[PDB]
């Protein structure tokens, strides 16, 4: 149905890395996506890049389908055991030192990771990932 990935960079943190980082692991998908990138800041120099990645429905489900296919066994229960869910959109938080440190998909908590959202038109969404947990098992 549609897929987002979501990161807030911040002064400190190396730009450059975590993009290659990113359009690389999503590699190549991830060309085919329309990519954004916005700069917020304060009154006093402080600025927050905001990157962004939209997959329309045709890579929608192919975004899914390759998060799945990179991520860790152990963390993809660590999914399914849950709070990720809010209408019919999930949101996976993962940790963006994980991801350009060791390429990486591990689960983090907050706002200060890199995003993924997908959206479902089925709810019921459970029993898949399930399946998958099971089948990989």
């Amino acid at each position: 149905n549609q897929a987002i990935i979501s990161v807030f960079i911040h002064e400190t943190e190396d730009y450059n890395k975590i993009v290659n980082t990113i359009e690389s692991f999503f590699s190549p998908l991830i060309s085919n996506s329309k990519k954004n990138v916005t700069t917020a800041q304060g009154h006093y120099g402080n600025k927050i890049i905001i990157l962004e990645y939209r997959f329309d429905r045709k890579s929608g489900e192919q975004f899914f389908k390759i998060i799945l296919e990179k991520i860790e066994t152990s963390e993809l229960m660590l999914i399914l055991t849950t709070s990720h869910i809010d209408g019919s959109k999930l949101y996976l938080r993962f940790d963006k030192q994980y991801l350009i440190a060791e390429h990486r998909l591990v689960l983090k908590e907050g706002d200060d990771v890199i995003k993924c959202i997908i959206s479902f038109n089925t709810s019921n969404i459970k029993e898949e990932i399930k399946k998958l947990v099971n089948s990989r098992i």
